[PDB]
């Protein structure tokens, strides 16, 4: 029993943490197999004049109490790949994946190559996270583990004047209409992720909240035109279907639960609580639910 | 900016995790230098936890019936012994893993990271809290007893806590790493309850500095508190008591904020008798009682 906000274990991506420095500017990058990959904001900026003027000196790498030596550089999109003379002997099993906005992962926080901490996260549907960064955290990574592969999906590069977060995949594309540069800009207006929070709901069925249950069920379009209104992301049949295992585990069908999240959003909790939060929680996944009430290993 | 509940990284851990066999049980152990610790309840048969002679069903053993598993390789028991409620295998390889570790117990209001482990394998890593009732509110499953709580401030990673069993309303009970349990329980399935639960008040003090370092200030009033005022209201809405040690341990956060911990006291008390009034704090409805002081100096400076 029990029900919490559960990160991947970071032991891989820890073995990869690397600081990277460059003039006044230290950082983290991520070492796998021969490359520090790390953002390039790192060198209104001409990033492709202001790093042909950088000699591979100018990058001091540091993998613990060793340096690492720079034999060359090169820049894909708003990463900066850095060319090591060493392989990473703790490399992992990886791949570099882009997500998709409501997908979860988890994300190691950095400070001088050096791990401070672990936490779930999902992509907004603004593609923002809302995560906990200070000063020198950029190039933390955004990771999840397919049995022993890890998927990095995030490199943070930067904070909104809101305090939420902005950052690229490991190719260097950001998520959003970011830049990276000092300049305005703004997160876009946010929404909640619907099937993360049926998910939640179906995690609360599992151990054992049942309060917000009712006889009632709904049509998928009269769902999300209830759903619209409250700034709620729209309920696709993709969804209903990722859900399948979850509706044949509790006996409650995707549309009887949409029903009380209907009737959740129109009336509130009422001086009641689901899984210990006054608040709809919509940054678990369908498949975090499963993975956590049936608890699979790496 | 932001204010996460955060985990320690969970590497220094990760490479301790064992899977311990004795019969038909499987658990997971942690294998540092040559000891291998892991709760003492993985001897019992089904047929008798509800009075188990620990010691009678000890002496029978041989450490060929302990069978050890680290990922592919099985390690040969080359001893054991019990201390309180936890079994060490004295094991033939020294885990070339092991990092810098202290065995620390923690006081209720403590918070640890918990690395969840089935059949010696991590499966994740989420934060907790000690309760005042002596209890976690964690994410266990079957097969998850010896997964083990920690904290690494700097690189010593001081293990807290090691679980035993699941109480009767989800909750978790479990042991320091010298095998003596947090709260009145014991390794026996005889009936037994956690006791009447209460908010950690320190730790929600701790949570509004953080809020306020955040820029979040909605909830101050021009009022103040004395310290024995606030206990008497606090007690009402199930709060643990705030002494003055806490009110001491608070002067660094009152210190940066700028507001006195009796202030921030009686910004409490208004927020027990008035709710949220649809507003949230750090991105909360409820009042958070699982960070700490400490906690929050660490996530908010560094
Ligand atoms: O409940 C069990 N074990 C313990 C326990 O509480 N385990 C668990 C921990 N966390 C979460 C759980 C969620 C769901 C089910 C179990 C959970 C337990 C119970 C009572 C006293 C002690 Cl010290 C330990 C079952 C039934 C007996 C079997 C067991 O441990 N055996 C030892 C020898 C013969 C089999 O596993
Ligand atoms: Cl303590």
């Amino acid at each position: 029993s029990g029900f919490r906000k559960m990160a991947f274990p970071s032991g891989k991506v820890e073995g990869c943490m690397v600081q990277v420095t460059c003039g006044t500017t230290t950082l983290n990058g991520l070492w796998l197999d021969d490359v520090v990959y790390c953002p390039r904001h790192v060198i209104n900026p001409n990033y492709e004049d202001l790093l042909i003027r950088k000699s591979n000196h100018n990058f001091l790498v540091q993998a613990g109490n060793v340096q690492l030596r720079v034999i060359g550089h090169s820049m894909q999109n708003c990463v900066l790949k850095l060319k090591v003379d060493t392989a990473n002997p703790k490399t992992p099993k990886y791949k570099f994946v882009r997500i998709q906005p409501g997908q979860t992962f988890s994300v190691l926080a950095c400070y001088n190559g050096s791990p401070s901490g672990v936490y779930q996260c999902a992509m907004r549907p603004n593609f923002t996270i809302k995560g906990s960064f200070l000063n020198g955290s950029c190039g933390s990574v955004g990771f999840n583990i397919d049995y022993d592969c890890v998927s990095f999906c995030y490199m943070h590069h930067m904070e909104l004047p809101t305090g939420v977060h902005a950052g690229t995949d490991l190719e260097g594309n950001f998520y959003g209409p970011f830049v990276d540069r000092q300049t305005a800009q703004a997160a876009g207006t946010d929404t909640t992720i619907t099937v993360n929070v049926l998910a939640w709901l179906y995690a609360a069925v599992i151990n054992g909240d049942r309060w917000f249950l009712n006889r009632f069920t709904t049509t998928l379009n009269d769902f999300n035109l209830v759903a619209m209104k409250y700034n709620y992301e729209p309920l696709t049949q993709d969804h209903v279907d990722i859900l399948g295992p979850l509706s044949a585990q509790t006996g409650i069908a995707v549309l009887d639960m949409c029903a009380s999240l209907k009737e959740l959003l129109q009336n509130g909790m009422n001086g009641r609580t689901i899984l210990g939060s006054a608040l709809l929680e919509d940054e678990f996944t369908p498949f975090d639910v499963v993975r956590q009430c049936s608890g699979v290993t790496f």
